[PDB]
């Protein structure tokens, strides 16, 4: 078995992969995946696993210099928006419109999914570098 | 989105192709996935998901006419051994040698990998039928 | 066997993949299916099965917040134009010229072919969210 | 559009390719798939499409020679059972143990699934020749 | 075997998935096939089989509801333009300059390739609606 | 455009890279092809193109060696039986049970379909060397 | 083993295809393949085998009718271009920048690499009709 | 950036998926790789990078439970040969003949190529448990 | 064994198919590859291999007719600038903004990954000629 | 381009993957090519390449550590059964019978067709060692 790292095999690889910029997705249960766009599914059932667990864990396992939401998030779900921007403290922390928000998620890697059952629960990590 | 059902993507997929006899496997985060079979990876770190709140799920959205175990969970791992039995107290409980059992993994037709780090907690769930 | 949800193996594994906003069509023997686009044909024989009868199990076994049809549908199909109208009485109804429709039938994740053999029976279910 | 033969897509595509002796299943909803068998599944809701009519359909549309079924049939399914014979009186229909039939369905072109809630409702079609 | 319908396998699948207004192409000897669509050659040898048997044949299977040709035909080929005008009595026979004629030709589901040898003995069978 | 060889791109691919022993099979409209074996279909309509036609171009473009029938076909198709003694009159002709035959083609690298309807039209041509 | 046409089979594959109007493209040592466009190479060793001998044979097996070069090749490779010339001498030959030439590339339908070690001898056949 | 794991994003990939036994290999400039294992080439330049420094990195990211070499390394490869058992001085370390360790590198997940140019340089790591 | 050239087989097959002007690029562990291009890792741990050394090896057994590199590599790397200076001497070597680097690496046949941990630490190499 | 190494791309990507004691085949226009063994084919014309000249070039690109050829080439081509004696002085040279050559070319990792146009003018080439 793998010593280090994130314990998801499908994660892993995707972290393995990512290069200065590159951008993923953790997304609640309904987000739309653009086509050509890896899905990662993590789902258990509603609220399992949650938007902010799995926030905690690739931010453990992933450099991070920015955060992208979409802004609906700070309207109807104050809880995950507060997590994020706690999470993040010293990371950029951009809002764009929900639209907008889906419009870039053409661009991810992968979209990883979870059971998150709230509004908006939804953000964007763009790699950072080591060195 | 889906109205009934697992909420897994990748998990009703295989559901959906289910046929009676056809076998799933619920795995602990160590147990080796033979070549050919999809492994479907729902670990997010040490212990999530578990064993049991798996199986409890597919248990709920898959008629099951038997189960099967290494007999090693007896052994170091009662808890989860219990649970199982508990679980399906009317299917048929079958344990195999660990050796066996995983002989017996190449039919299945996924892996499902949770992320369970206690010894032997795995279990190959064989379908039921409808009617 | 699957326990819960739609009981054709391939609508269950499209309706799987639904996140909010995703389309997919109902429609009738003679609809043209855009390349790229997987077809998932249930037709029996003419007529067999229904556009009716099709419409009613994917609405029971997805969330629809807005249904598309042909403005054709009205004129040359009163009796499936209504049967849309009362099954989707609370989803918003949009109708555009059949070009149009067929225009967007090449972003649905796959069209459901039935055995329906009247004009223009069919129409674009766009998913909606459950929370 | 295609003028003669049988409506279904997937299932021309399977005709045209037949062969003398080639064979073909239709099963009931719970019968398993084996690997590498392509799978064309009608179902639609429990009981719909019946094993019965689709039947029908393929002998009007497939020159059978011989028809294979479960024993079990008889025992399980008394209709069912006397609708083959009767549709099938020019052509052999050997009955063997559930067991064997789906050893046999491993070299079938294909596995077309009905939606048919009825216990041991399958059979295997063995293409004839037109000369 | 199949029992009724078109006797080429390949030709088959292709009526089987057409769809009001798709467009197949039969075509001579020389005419060149765009890039991605799908070439089925009945070809035998010089002369053989003809651009008017084939195209009697797939007027005999399917549904054309117009019908594309090069004006050069007319110019160089009056026995092939003439037989196409009563074979297509009733449907719309629509002349193009043979450059435009090829551009049309890519938006084809296939081209079959005769063996006539021929100038332009091409054409573009659009399918029509059996309701 | 190819100025030498047999007509058929499909054919002429096949025989291109036929090598000292390689096998091909030309058969008639009933003939069930090997799964593996690729299947080039210049059936046109009952009949045609001809076993007859097809094997003589087949001939005068590949260096046979010898040629492999079922036996069948002496006594229920004594006049293509009589052609092939004609045309491969210099080659060795070896005539096995048609069941052998069939398992022969497993070995073959293509089955080319024609549209002969008469039982056991089918032959194996066994390719020779030119030096 | 194939009767006629040009000898390797990955060219005659080639050659088979061939519709009026469609491009070849005959390479030296150091030409680049644009992506997607098939490359057989028969490089054997620097020089080896020579332009001038891979264009003579495809000349003899591919009706061209017309020939495509960079000017660049008249002044920096005066041997090669006036072979062109005469092999080419009933075709109609025209000459691009080499950049224009290479942008031609990628409508090819192969590149065929040679060994040939002199700046500028490339050239595209484009294909005839025998008809 | 994936901020803890191995380095390389192919070897990450690999022990991402690594299940209780299964194995990988690390070779020397020559091992032969056996068809359908994937092989990972990390070599630069003769004898870089070194068997000794590839297998203290696979040692620190994964969890070896056994060892397995060539005896043939004791006596051609002294050097290399004590690097082993100083590393994997807890691990079980079996040595087979070269030709049975070739053997079982065909059950491998992998086999990683290095530059290492000294004979025999070549182990296989089993894969442990993290509990 | 290969006698000759680059030792590492990816490496290899890439140089293969190069022709005047392809290009390839060498980056550092953090430049992100993109969608297409394939990435063949050389990565070890953290500066191994080195950028330097990678970046010699390819100048040894391609040959480069041109270098491009990020202006930021003098500022946050003046070291490796005046190496590539040194190594490619007789080379044009261009400088553009690592955006406009990065956009051009879209272009590349393979991005090697090398171990180098220093900030813009990256360089494509233009493929030369040999006659 | 590549600066060293054999010059066809094909050749040189198969070169670059082998490992001691891999096998290639190198033949003349007739050897039949076992089904899966890729076919590099650089022929031109017959006679053209020589299988003399491709044995000499894979001599001085390739480590041989023994040769495989067919007694049958000591009866009747007796000129290149002493071309390759005298190439190989050194190495291994066994001769099989024909068949049994035949047998052995299904484990080779390629057959590069030459355009030689004489008798069993085949051989085997196993890779040797650099260390
Ligand atoms: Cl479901
Ligand atoms: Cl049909
Ligand atoms: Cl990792
Ligand atoms: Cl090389």
């Amino acid at each position: 078995m793998k010593k280090h790292g994130i314990l998801n095999s499908h994660l892993a690889k995707i972290l393995a992969d990512l290069g200065h910029t590159d951008k993923i997705v953790i997304a609640d249960a309904g987000l739309p995946v653009p086509d050509g766009v890896l899905k990662i599914d993590l789902s258990l059932k509603p609220g399992l696993p949650a938007f902010q667990d799995t926030a905690a864990v690739l931010a453990e396992e992933m450099a991070v210099e920015k955060v992208i939401a979409a802004a609906e998030i700070k309207a109807s779900n104050q809880e995950n928006a507060k997590f994020l921007e706690n999470l993040f403290s010293e990371q950029e922390i951009e809002y764009l419109s929900h639209e907008e928000f889906k419009l870039l998620t053409k661009d991810a890697k992968a979209v990883i999914r979870t059971g998150e059952f709230t509004p908006y629960a939804n953000c964007i990590l763009q790699a950072g570098v080591l060195f």
